[PDB]
Parts: C-alpha cells; sequence; structure tokens
C-alpha cells in the first residue's frame, strides 16, 4: 500500500484468501474489519505513528475504539482484489475519526465503506481523556483540513445513538470466551472477536436467507482474557436487530450494537 | 503466487498483518497454518481441481487430513515477506501427502518445514477408503515422480506414533466452541482451529517464556458447529514436550490427538 499523492490518505490491495469467506464463497464482514484495521495500520507507520504520538507515549495515552460503523453493498469472491482507501479527521476535544472506503479494483465501483469514532485514555487508569489543549497539532498535517466523510449525509445512521436491549432477548449465544487467536500483539482482546460474538445470537436461519448490509456498534468496555460473555439479540424490524455484550456473570455491559440484513 | 518452471511444485509470497503477530511481533503458528491452507488452495486451483478430482465429484470422495506436522526455526516478523513452496505426492492406496517449506524472501533462509497425511473419505457415510488407481492416474502427473521430501531426516518426528493422555491430564480447557469464524465454506470446522484449541491448556506462563518448535496433530474425528470440546495437555519432560488430547466435553469421545515441542526464548 502507498500514501497517495497529496500524502493525506493511504491505499491498499488485498486478495482475498479460501479461509477468509463463508458459505456465500465471499468474504466475511470479520475479514473485512480485519482489512480496515490492517490498512489503519499501514498508515500509522507510513508517517510515523504506532496510533501513539510521541506526547501521547509520554503521558502513558492510547486512542480506543469508541464506535465502529460498515456498510458492504458487495461482498468480495474469494480471488478477487479489494482496494482499500483511509484517512483520519479531528473532531476537535471529542476525539479522531478514521474512515474507509473500498473498492472492486477491476471495476473501480465502491462496494463498500466504514467510519470510527476514537477516543484517548490513559492505559494505567483506563481513565476517558479528552484532546490535549491543542499539544495535539501533532497529526492534523497528516489529515485533510476538509472535511472529507465516508458518510457525508447530515442525519445518518453512522451517528445514531443505539438503545438498550431490554430482557429477555429474543435470541441468545452464552459463555463466549476468547483464545490466544483473539488476542492482539499486547495481549487484548481484539476489536473484531466483539463483531463475531454479536454476530453469534443471530439465528442461522437468517444468516442462510439473509446477507448483511449495515452493522454499528459501541464499544462501553474491554472484555479481558479471562472473562466470558453473552451475546443477546432481539428483532426490531429487511430485518434489523439490536445486540447486547454482557459478562456472563454480573451482566456488566461491554458492547451494544445494531445490523440490517437484506434478503440475498 | 505460480507454478514452478517444471509445474510440479507452488509458491507464493505472502506479507504478515498487523492481526496475524502475536505477543513476539512475530506470526502465531496458527497464522502459518493458515497461510499453509491458502498455498495449498492456489496450487489446487493451478491445475483446474477443486481438492476433488473429476472421479472423486462422481463418486462423492473428498480428502480429509488424517496429520498435519510444522517445524519453525524463526516466526516472521510483522511487515516480513515469507515464501512458501508446496507440492503433493501419491503415497499409494495410503493417500496423498502435501509438503511445504517456508523462507525468509530477503535471506532466501529455510525458516520452517511442513508435511501432512490426506485420506480419502465418503462425504456423506464419512468412511475411509483405499485410493483406486482410476482416481491415483488423474493427479499423479501433478505430482514429482521420485520422492521430495519437506522431512529427509531417516528417524524424522514427523512420523512418529502419538499415545493417549492419561486421566488425571496435568492442565486442561473446558467448554471450548466453535463460532462462525471458525467455520469454513462449506460450515466444517477449520483444521487450523483444532491447533488454537490444543495451544489453549498450554499454561500462560510457558507462552510468555518458550517458543513453538514443533507441533504434531492427528486428526480422529470432526467437531460439528454445535459441539463442546475440553483441550488436557501433560508435560512429557532447556526444551518442553507436551502431549495433548482433545475430546467432546461430553462423552469424551477423542478428537485430536498431539505433542509440541518448546524451547526457551
Ligand atoms: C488513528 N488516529 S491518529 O493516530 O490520530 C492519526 C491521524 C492522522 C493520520 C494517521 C495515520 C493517524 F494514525
Ligand atoms: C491434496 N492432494 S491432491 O488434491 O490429490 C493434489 C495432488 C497433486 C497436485 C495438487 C495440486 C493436488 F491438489
Amino acid at each position: 500500500g502507498s500514501l497517495t499523492e497529496d500524502g493525506l490518505s493511504y491505499k491498499e490491495k488485498f486478495v482475498v484468501r479460501s479461509y477468509e469467506v463463508g458459505s456465500n464463497k465471499t468474504a466475511t464482514v470479520e475479514t473485512i474489519a480485519n482489512l480496515l484495521q490492517e490498512v489503519g495500520c499501514n498508515h500509522a507507520q507510513s508517517v510515523g505513528f504506532s496510533a501513539t504520538t510521541t506526547t501521547m507515549r509520554k503521558l502513558h495515552l492510547i486512542w480506543v475504539t469508541a464506535r465502529m460503523h460498515i456498510e458492504i453493498y458487495k461482498y468480495p469472491a474469494w480471488g478477487d482484489v479489494v482496494e482499500i482507501e483511509t484517512w483520519c479527521q479531528s473532531e476537535g476535544r471529542i476525539g479522531t475519526r478514521r474512515d474507509w472506503i473500498l473498492k472492486d479494483s477491476v471495476t473501480g465501483e465502491v462496494t463498500g465503506r466504514a467510519t470510527s469514532k476514537w477516543v484517548m485514555m490513559n492505559q494505567d487508569t483506563r481513565r476517558l481523556q479528552k484532546v490535549s489543549d491543542d499539544v495535539r497539532d501533532e497529526y492534523l498535517v497528516f489529515c485533510p483540513q476538509e472535511p472529507r466523510l465516508a458518510f457525508p449525509e447530515e442525519n445518518n445512521r453512522s451517528l445514531k445513538k443505539i438503545p438498550k436491549l431490554e430482557d429477555p432477548a429474543q435470541y441468545s449465544m452464552i459463555g463466549l470466551k476468547p483464545r490466544r487467536a483473539d488476542l492482539d500483539m499486547n495481549q487484548h482482546v481484539n476489536n473484531v472477536t466483539y463483531i463475531g460474538w454479536v454476530l453469534e445470537s443471530i439465528p442461522q436461519e437468517i444468516v442462510d436467507t439473509h446477507e448483511l448490509q449495515v452493522i454499528t456498534l459501541d464499544y462501553r468496555r474491554e472484555c479481558q482474557q479471562d472473562d466470558v460473555v453473552d451475546s443477546l439479540t432481539t428483532t426490531t424490524s429487511d430485518s434489523q436487530f439490536l445486540h447486547l455484550l454482557r459478562l456472563s456473570g454480573d451482566g456488566q455491559e461491554i458492547n451494544r450494537g445494531t445490523t440490517l440484513w437484506r434478503k440475498k
């Protein structure tokens, strides 16, 4: 992959692998989400980051995902080339935004888009911070100056408030645990695992008849290596669902979400 | 990737990804196993296979993995390029063997090697059987004629008999279940999931202080999408060795057995 001419965005091609596809022989939304993260990491590495910046590594600050929104129009097939472009933007004290556009490399057609909201947080205390007084001028040089939005439409799905699912759930998958393949290099559960856990309470009949078009997920609290998760889904409708992940015991909320599915 | 000049083997390069690495900032053995499977798939495609032949698709026959043996000398770092060569050989009526060599693309040095034994199964009845000369003839052209072995050693760990771990296990991880990301495109549990389940009963202290050099895994029965697995490990030993068992958490039906060898970092 490479920074573009202007140095303000990053592009990378991926060939979809045999083990990356589901029952329709196209990429899973988990494979997509993993590629979004990989191109995000190659963007950071290209400009000298990693997404830590000098004064963050100093005060022990990290970027952590508050929110992920992905919309897929077509899932690439096994052996297809998908091109992903990614860029970041400041949203003032709130935090930072990373957006993605996915294209069919051959047709140059847009096959998906994604946006995500990141916040600061001290790694040790896990206390949510606001973007420094201004000292966070270290990274504005690497973002477009004028707004560039994968989701430009005022009042659009990517920004909607998600409510808390109420017991009893219509569906549940309980006792989900992460294995070592689910940890990142710093031994924290991978953001993509939570996507997989949310989708595990969708009934097989839906996954067999429908394709996933939209997923929005809030990250409230991290699941540790030795935590156990329950995944809850209720139909609210195309088929739409409301999602909740919570710790198997006390029922502490770790994620909430919505998905939208189209008949195949 | 491409077939080599003689079209008897297949080469492919992979750049190691951010999410494919462990605590060492190098590729997990599960990432490696997944790359072996991917390059194996691209070789099959390159010669007009599915890994079924015409006769196999007729008689409703598949190849299934009986055994996987991996030896890694060095795990490639995040952003490193690894080059994998793979080929198959007929083992007569017993089945087929697929072999792999892993190299540092830059230095050209051998960083790993693997071998696997495949047997024929009726899709529907799940009944193993000997290879028929008719089936054999259809793919023997695509294999070297003179033996080409990733593991030449006169007495090689790759072929050693694995015993059944004795209750009580020294260590265990209980209630392991597959999610949808553990299924392949035909909704069977991915062979690589079993590797990760075997490793889940190794204590964190070994993993933090050691590196996996060797893993041998026998595949006895398939775990189904709604099965639950128990993983059992006992120390059998500077080098730590373990004996492994995966079994269904209810009746305790065996799905896998294995051994691992670890060396101090
Ligand atoms: C993720 N958020 S970031 O670290 O603030 C950031 C902003 C701009 C460009 C890059 C590469 C970047 F990593
Ligand atoms: C698994 N063994 S195989 O499918 O019979 C086979 C034999 C030779 C070459 C190829 C590509 C092949 F896939």
